[PDB]
């Protein structure tokens, strides 16, 4: 029964308070804050973690929590679990507790590599790869049917392995028909990838060079779309072209990207 399995879920997702401790302050926004800490295992040694802090909206929060935690996929970040700490003015703080990844963000990275204590230039055929590791998390996602809302090179994080997973699920990465009429599907989820491999593609660049977020819109509805990067093959253009279709029923699903995008690596030497 899908109510006894939700049961489960919830059972699963939360962390005691007591095996959590917090460390330093990594990043702060107004949404929440992510912090350094160790998480205290199963096995009684402590791991590395990164903290990320925020009735029926603490309900909600431990529902979607269970579904995440759930999700077992290379190329989807692992949720660890959830604790609930309470404010001095008795305002809820949920803490989502996700593993610690040294290297970072995806379009952090991107743009280290454009400096020379960053990571070395990064070869076509990893940039490449870091396409697929995205389309193979889509595709488990799209495939459970969750949608991901908010794809884009910064909510992507790389691994110790160099392994890229898709995390934290923007006017440049919203596809025309949720722009226009509030609609968002899988469709519109390939729609932000295509905009993703384009930020990979440019090792970080900002979408759409000379255009201002309120002439958006008007940009989109008149057939414009993102322009071919320098270091860009055709092969991979037609395909993140193919993202950006005005017809949300035209564009290829995560699967065919997927499949293109591994194609096109396996034919690179
Ligand atoms: C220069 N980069 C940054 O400032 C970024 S980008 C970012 N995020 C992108 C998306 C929102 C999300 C929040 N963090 C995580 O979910 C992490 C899980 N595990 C990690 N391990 C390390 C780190 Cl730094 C972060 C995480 C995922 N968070 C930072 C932070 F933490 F520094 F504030």
């Amino acid at each position: 029964s899908h109510m006894e399995e939700l049961q489960n879920k919830l059972e699963d997702v939360v962390i005691d308070r007591n095996l959590l401790i917090l460390g330093r302050i990594l990043g702060e926004g107004e949404f929440g804050s992510v912090m350094e800490g160790n998480l205290k295992q199963e096995d009684g040694t402590s791991l590395k973690v990164a903290v990320k802090t925020m009735q029926r909206e603490i309900e909600e929060f431990l529902s979607e929590a269970a579904c995440m935690k759930d999700f077992s996929h290379p190329n989807v970040i692992r949720l660890l679990g959830v604790c609930i700490e309470m404010s001095s003015q008795g305002i809820p703080k949920p803490m989502v507790i996700l593993p610690f990844m040294k290297y970072g963000d995806l379009h952090t990275y991107l743009l280290y590599s454009r400096l020379e204590t960053g990571p070395r230039h990064i070869p076509l055929q990893t940039l490449l790869r870091f396409m697929v590791d995205i389309a193979l998390g889509m595709e488990y996602l799209s495939n459970r049917n969750f949608l991901h809302r908010d794809l884009a090179a910064r909510n992507c994080m790389l691994r110790d392995d160099m392994t890229v997973c898709v995390a934290d699920f923007p006017v440049k990465w919203i596809a025309i028909e949720s722009l226009a009429d509030r609609v968002y599907t899988s469709k519109s989820d390939v729609w932000a990838f295509g905009v993703t491999m384009w930020e990979i593609a440019t090792r970080g660049m900002t979408p759409y060079p000379g255009v201002q977020n309120h002439e958006m819109y008007d940009y989109l509805l008149h057939g414009h779309r993102l322009k071919q990067p320098e270091d860009c093959l055709d092969e991979l253009y037609e395909i993140m072209y193919s993202c950006w279709r005005t017809d949300p029923l035209d564009r290829p699903t995560f699967s065919v990207l997927r499949l293109q995008l591994e194609r096109l690596l396996e034919s690179l030497p």
